């Protein structure tokens, strides 16, 4: 199946279409990606430099594949992006390959902003939310926010599994049939150091309803939101009535990719030493064989 991909591309490193390119491509998609920048490397580090994709420059390679005839996606696939403009455009592809394809499975990752603490914080100018609010969620198909995303997107606070549950069924209500927070505040019973990721589908109705709990690892990665949304689309493409297991190789993939990338930056960085953004970058091609076959290491519970 052909996925149209439209996120940032850096020369060093592994986010957006970096993250999501290989991956999809290992597991047998045919991915197009429309790459919205060109950075030397991702923010995080003390420097970049690059040039960006304007939404003029984006309906020109759009028409492109119009004039051929090859504006046909079974999915789209989009990310951070920084342009309210560029995002205006993105929302009109969509409207058309839906027109085109109505069976197309558009996954939306919104990305706002994150909880860099226990305040949150907007990664993005702030007249984005309504487009993303008004145009782009009663749009997609999937969604895959952070807590900080959610909370955005709903207008409530998140304090409780509860709370979540109840702002995931106001965003199915918006538009999407998947909704699956990626990561939260949310306490576990099992220790400080987790993280938990809901997620909640819609099918022909019945509902589905999961809750992951995850050891957090000690460190700031970049690209692993991206990568989480590419492996959802990858692996509700293949259990397409299983969120569950959808959601439990979707996790494992990522902690096989980070235990990887965790245990080669230390060895990079010292014994002893916290490594730096460049040895935290996803060890993505040494992770082939996980990408193929994750070996599920979470269970999920249902919900
Ligand atoms: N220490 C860690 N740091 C970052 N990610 C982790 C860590 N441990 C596990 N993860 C995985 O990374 C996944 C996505 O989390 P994260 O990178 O914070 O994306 P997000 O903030 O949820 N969404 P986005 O706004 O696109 O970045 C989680 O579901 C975990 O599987
Ligand atoms: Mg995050």
């Amino acid at each position: 199946s052909r996925v149209l991909s439209i996120q940032s591309h850096v020369i060093r490193g592994y986010v957006g279409n970096r993250a999501a390119t290989f991956p999809l491509q290992v597991l047998g998609f045919e991915i197009d990606a429309v790459n919205s920048v060109q950075f030397s490397n991702h923010t995080g580090y003390a420097h970049w430099k690059g040039q960006v994709l304007n939404s003029d420059e984006l309906q020109e390679l759009y028409e492109g594949l119009r004039l051929n005839n090859m504006n046909k996606y079974d999915y789209v696939l989009t990310g951070y992006t920084r342009d309210k403009s560029f995002l205006a455009m993105v929302v009109d592809i969509v409207q058309e390959l839906k027109q085109q394809n109505p069976r197309l499975v558009y996954v939306c990752d919104p990305v706002l902003g994150d909880k860099w603490d226990g305040e949150g914080s907007m990664y993005v100018p702030e007249d984005l939310l309504p487009v993303y609010k008004e145009k782009v969620v009663p749009l997609a198909d999937i969604i895959t926010p952070n807590q900080f995303e959610a909370e955005l997107l709903s207008g409530r606070k998140i304090h409780s599994q509860e709370e979540a549950l109840r702002v995931m069924d106001m965003l199915h209500s918006m538009g999407p049939d998947t909704v699956v927070i990626t990561s939260s505040d949310l306490p576990s019973p099992q220790g400080s150091n987790y993280l938990i990721v809901l997620g909640s589908q819609r099918r022909r109705v019945v509902m589905e309803r999961i809750r992951m709990d995850i050891r957090k690892v000690d460190a700031v990665f970049v690209g692993t939101g991206d990568l989480f949304a590419a492996m959802l689309l990858a692996w509700t493409h293949k259990h397409p009535n299983n969120l569950k297991v959808a959601c439990e190789k979707t996790v494992s993939t990522l902690h096989h990719v980070l235990q990887r990338t965790i245990q080669c930056a230390k060895a990079q960085a010292g014994e002893g030493v916290r490594p730096s953004p460049m040895q935290l970058e996803l060890r993505m091609v040494q992770s082939k064989r996980d990408i193929e076959d994750p070996e599920i290491v979470v269970q999920a519970t249902v919900l």
